[PDB]
C-alpha cells in the first residue's frame, strides 16, 4: 500500500511540476495557460499506480501501518466535509427559486448572446448572500434576491459572466469531481494545493472569458467588480465545494472583517498580560519538558573538573586517527590526547558488556557459580552477543537505569534497545568512560566487592613485573563498515591504578587497533613501563 | 545535531499552537489579541533546545547527515534573500530624500498628534511605487513622491497612521530580526509560518492602532484604503523583508494583474494542444516511467493459469492459520487451500537460500568438491546463514537477477540488500513459490542438471515405500516475534511428482509449524501417502 501512496505522490509531484513549469512560461512570456484539464491529467497520473499493470518500458512494517491509518482517518473527514458542502447545496436546492420572466430576460441575455448551450439551471433566493453555484447533474446558478433587484449597476451582468465562464467550462463539476477524488487521493496533501492551483486558474480562466467577451474599457471594473465583490462581504470562505468572491482563506480576507468587527475594544493590558506569562511560562513549561538536552545531544564538552595535562600522541595513532584519555588514580590527575576529541561521545559497543555483566553480579541475576547462560570468562572474552542478550533481559531495567544514573554512565541514555549501547542510544566520551570505570571500583557504594573483582579478572590482557593489564575491545561496525575503534581498561601496577579509553574514528577504526593502539600509548607514557 | 532541528520544530509547534489556541478565543469571544511579541517568545522555545544544559523537572545515521546537509543549504538560500532585499533597501536609503518643510508638516502631524517618539526617520522619492519601511537603526520610512503630491484624498492620512503603528511596534526591526533568525531556524518551515503569521498580525495590530485613532465612520474608507491600496497596484509582492500593501503571494492578485496584462490574446489551441498531449505524453511518459506497477506492491492475484482445485485443510491449520499449495506433475493440476491467501506474497526468508546455493552452483562459484565456506549440506540443514552471506557476496548480481526474471521469481524484486530475500524486497506467493521451483527443475534451460540435483539432496526430510520428501523450513521472525511461517519442498513418489508451499500468518507462524502442518496436509491428501 504505502508505496504507492508514496509513488502516487511522486507521479504528481513530477508532473505537477512539469506543468508548473510550463504554466510559468506560458504566462511569463504570452500569458497563455494550460487547459485546466490537465490536471486531471495530473490526478490521473496520480491514480494510475494503481494498475496492477506489470509495466515497463530495515524495519518497514510501519511504512503501511501509517499508511493504513492515515488514510482512513482523512477520508472519513473529508467525506464529512464533502457531506456537508453537498448537502448545504442541496438544502439549498429545496430553497432554490425560480426567476421572474422580467428576471429571467437579463440572465439568458448574458449567457445566451453567445448562444451558449441550455443545460443550465438558474435560481435565485433571498437566502443567497453572494453568487454561488451547484451541479446536481443541472448545474445550478445562484444569485441573491438583492442582486435580482440589485441590476441596476449591471454587477449582475458581470457577475453571471463569471459564473457561466465557469459553468461553459463545467467548473463547478469539475471541482466536485476533484473534491471526490481528493478524498481518496488526501494521502496527498498535494491534492487541495491542485485543487487550490485549479481554482486559482479557474477563476483565471474565467477571467479570460470575461476578457473575451467584453471591452477594454470595461476589463478595468470587471476587476473593479471582482474587488467589490469581496469588499463589500464577509469573507466567509464557506462553500469548500464551489465558488464565491470570498472563497479564500487569506489575510486581505481577514483584515477586512476585523473592520466590520470595529466596536473599539480593549483588552485589559492583562488579559495579554496574562496569556504572554502563562504562556511563556508555558514555553517555559515546554522547557520544563526534557527541553531536549543540547547537552546531551552533544558530544561532552564539560571541562574535565579535574586536573590535567595534553598529551601528543598523534604518531602512535598513525594511520587511524582518534583520541586517548589515561588517569592516574594516586595523582587524581588526567593525561589527554587531542582532548577535544577524547571529549567526543561514541556508542561504547560491546566495551558495555562489562557494565551488563557486572550489574547482573551485583543485581543477584549472574553470579560466579552460575555465570553462565558459555562462562562469563568465555563469554566476554569472545564478546558472545548472545549471552549478554540474555543478561539484558535477565537484569530488571530499572537496576541498570538506576547505575546509569548513580555512576553518571555518559548521556544514560538507555534508549528502548535491550542492548542500547550496542551503536545505538547510550554514548559516552573517552573522558567519561575513564572517569565511570574507576568510580565503579573506588567509589561505587551501590556495587559489590564481589562484582567488582570477578568482573576485572575476565579482562586480564597481559602482565610484567610492574603491573596487570586489564581491558575489553569492541567494534563499531555498521554495514560493513567501521566507525568506532573501542578499547578501555585500567592497570594495576605495583606503584600506582590507572584508568583509560581509547577511541579511534579514521583509518580503520577497529577495536583491535584500539588495542593495540592503547597499549604502545600506555607503554610509552609509562604506564605499562615503570612511570 | 538532528535531534536539536526535529524537537526545535517539535517545541515550536507545541507553542505554536498553544498560542493559536489562545488567538483563537481571543478573536473568537472577544476581538482581543496576542502581542505578537509571543512569536518572539515562540522563536525563543525554538531556539532554546539549544541550552546545552541537563535541565529536567536503527540506521539513524541519515538523519543527521541530512539534517547537516539540508541546513546549510536552506541559509546559504535565505541568507541570499535576505541580503537581496536588504541591499535593495540599503541602496533605496541612498536614494531617499528628506521632505519639503510644507509636506513634512502633514506626515509630522500625523504621528506627533499622539506624541509619539520622534525616533524614526522620514523619507520620499520617486522610486518609492507604495509605502515601504527599512530600518538602518533609524526606522527609515518611504512613501511615493506621487503620493506628496497626492495629499488630497488623505489616503496617505491613512497610511501613514498604519504604517506608522508598524512603526510604533517597530515592526519592520520585528520582521528583520525574525527573518534572521528564520534563516538558521529554517530547518523549520514553520518559521515561515510564523513570519508569516506575525505579519498577518502585525497588520491586525496595525488595524487596531488605526480604529483606536480614528472615527466610526472612518473604519470604513480605511477599509477601501487597504483596498485601494492593492487595487491600484501591480502586485508585486517583493519586499519579502518589509511591509507594503502588495506583500502577499496570492489569488487576488495574481488576478488583478492579469487584467492589467488585459492586451486579448488568442493561445492557437495548438499551444495547448501540443503541451497537454506532450504533457499527457510525459505523464504517458511518467507512465513509462516504472509506473509503481501496484500489481508488484499488491500480493499476487494472477488467476493461475492453471487448473486447479480448491482445498479445504482449515482443521489442520488450526492454531496456526495460512495458505498452502500443492502441485501434480503428472496430471498439471493444483490443489490449493484458502487460494486468496495462497495467492499473498510474502518475504521467502531462509528458504531463498536453496535459491541461492543453486545459482553460485551453476555459475560454477559454488561446487560439490568445494560446496564449503560448513559445505553445503550442513549450512543448510542448520540454516548457516554466514555461509549463504558470503555465496551472495561471491555471486555476480547480474547472473541472479538474471535467474530471478528467467523463472518468475515473484515479484523478481533483488532489492539493494544482498540477502534481499530474507524478511526485505523479495516477495512471493505460495502459488508462486511452487511454480518457480517446479519450472526450476522441469523447465529452466540456463541451469545445469548438477546443480538441480546437488541442491535436491540436501533438502532430504523422510522416505518411505512410495516417496522421498525434501524441504526447507524459515522463520519470519522480526524484533523477536513471529511473522512468516515457510515450509516449501517436492516430494518424489514412485507414481507421481509433486511440488509445494506452506504459509503460516497466523498463531505461531515459525518454520517449525509450517514443516509439521506442510507434512500432516501431505500425508493426508494422498501426498505423502500414494494418491
Ligand atoms: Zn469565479
Ligand atoms: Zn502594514
Amino acid at each position: 500500500m504505502a508505496k504507492l501512496l508514496i509513488m502516487s505522490i511522486v507521479s504528481f509531484c513530477f508532473i505537477f511540476l512539469l506543468l508548473l513549469f510550463f504554466r510559468y512560461i506560458l504566462k511569463r512570456y504570452f500569458n497563455y495557460m494550460l487547459n485546466y484539464k490537465v490536471w486531471y491529467l495530473t490526478l490521473l497520473a496520480g491514480l494510475i499506480p494503481f494498475i496492477p499493470i506489470k509495466f515497463s518500458l530495515f524495519n518497514w512494517d510501519s511504512i503501511d501501518n501509517i499508511c493504513t491509518v492515515i488514510w482512513i482517518v482523512l477520508v472519513i473527514i473529508l467525506s464529512f466535509k464533502f457531506l456537508k458542502a453537498l448537502l448545504y447545496l442541496k438544502y439549498l436546492k429545496k430553497q432554490s427559486l425560480y426567476l421572474n420572466e422580467n428576471e429571467k430576460n437579463k440572465i439568458d441575455t448574458i449567457l445566451f448572446n453567445h448562444q451558449y448551450k441550455k443545460n443550465i439551471v438558474i435560481r435565485k433566493a433571498e437566502t443567497i448572500q453572494s453568487p454561488i453555484t451547484f451541479w446536481y447533474g443541472k448545474y445550478i446558478i445562484l444569485i441573491p434576491s438583492s442582486y435580482f433587484k440589485s441590476v441596476i449597476d449591471k454587477r449582475l451582468k458581470y457577475i453571471i459572466l463569471h459564473e457561466y465562464a465557469h459553468a461553459k467550462n463545467r467548473d463547478t463539476l469539475h471541482l466536485i469531481i476533484f473534491n471526490i477524488f481528493s478524498i481518496i487521493m488526501s494521502y496527498n496533501p498535494l491534492v487541495h494545493i491542485v485543487k487550490r492551483k485549479i481554482i486559482h486558474d479557474n477563476e483565471v480562466e474565467a477571467d479570460r472569458f470575461v476578457l473575451n467577451n467584453i471591452n477594454k474599457n470595461e476589463f478595468k471594473t470587471y476587476a473593479e467588480s471582482i474587488m467589490d465583490s469581496v469588499l463589500n462581504v464577509p469573507f466567509f470562505n464557506k462553500n469548500i465545494l464551489s465558488h464565491s468572491a470570498n472563497g479564500k482563506k487569506s489575510l486581505l480576507k481577514r483584515r477586512l472583517i476585523n473592520i466590520k468587527e470595529a466596536n473599539l475594544k480593549k483588552q485589559s493590558k492583562l488579559i495579554l498580560i496574562f496569556i504572554c506569562i502563562f504562556t511563556f511560562l508555558l514555553m517555559v513549561i515546554q522547557s520544563q519538558f526534557l527541553m531536549g538536552q543540547s547537552i546531551t545531544d552533544y558530544n561532552y564538552k564539560k571541562p574535565l573538573h579535574n586536573d590535567y595535562q595534553i598529551l601528543d600522541k598523534s604518531k602512535i595513532f598513525g594511520s587511524n586517527s582518534g583520541s586517548f584519555v589515561m588517569y592516574s588514580m594516586k595523582k587524581d590527575k588526567y593525561y589527554i590526547y587531542n582532548e577535544k576529541e577524547s571529549r567526543k561521545r561514541y556508542s561504547p559497543n560491546s566495551t558495555y558488556k562489562i557494565y551488563l555483566a557486572m550489574f547482573g553480579l551485583d543485581r543477584h541475576i549472574i553470579n560466579d557459580e552460575n555465570s553462565r547462560m558459555q562462562d562469563l570468562n568465555t563469554a566476554m572474552q569472545n564478546s558472545v552477543n548472545w549471552y549478554f542478550e540474555r543478561i539484558s533481559d535477565q537484569i530488571p531495567k530499572n537496576y541498570t537505569a538506576t547505575q546509569l544514573k548513580q555512576l553518571n554512565y555518559g548521556n544514560k541514555n538507555l534508549g528502548s534497545y535491550k542492548s542500547y549501547w550496542m551503536e545505538d542510544s547510550l554514548k559516552i566520551s573517552n573522558l567519561e568512560q575513564v572517569i565511570v570505570f574507576k568510580n565503579m571500583m573506588e567509589q561505587n557504594n551501590h556495587f559489590s566487592k564481589k562484582a567488582k573483582n570477578q568482573l576485572s579478572s575476565s579482562l586480564l590482557i597481559k602482565k610484567n613485573e610492574k603491573y596487570e593489564l586489564y581491558g575489553k575491545t569492541g567494534t563499531g561496525i555498521v554495514n560493513g563498515k567501521y566507525n568506532n575503534g573501542w578499547f578501555v581498561g585500567y592497570v594495576i601496577t605495583n606503584h600506582d591504578k590507572y584508568y583509560f579509553a581509547t577511541h579511534l574514528s579514521d583509518g580503520k577504526p577497529s577495536g583491535k587497533n584500539a588495542e593495540l593502539i592503547s597499549e604502545k600509548i600506555l607503554k610509552e607514557m609509562g604506564v605499562l613501563n615503570g612511570q
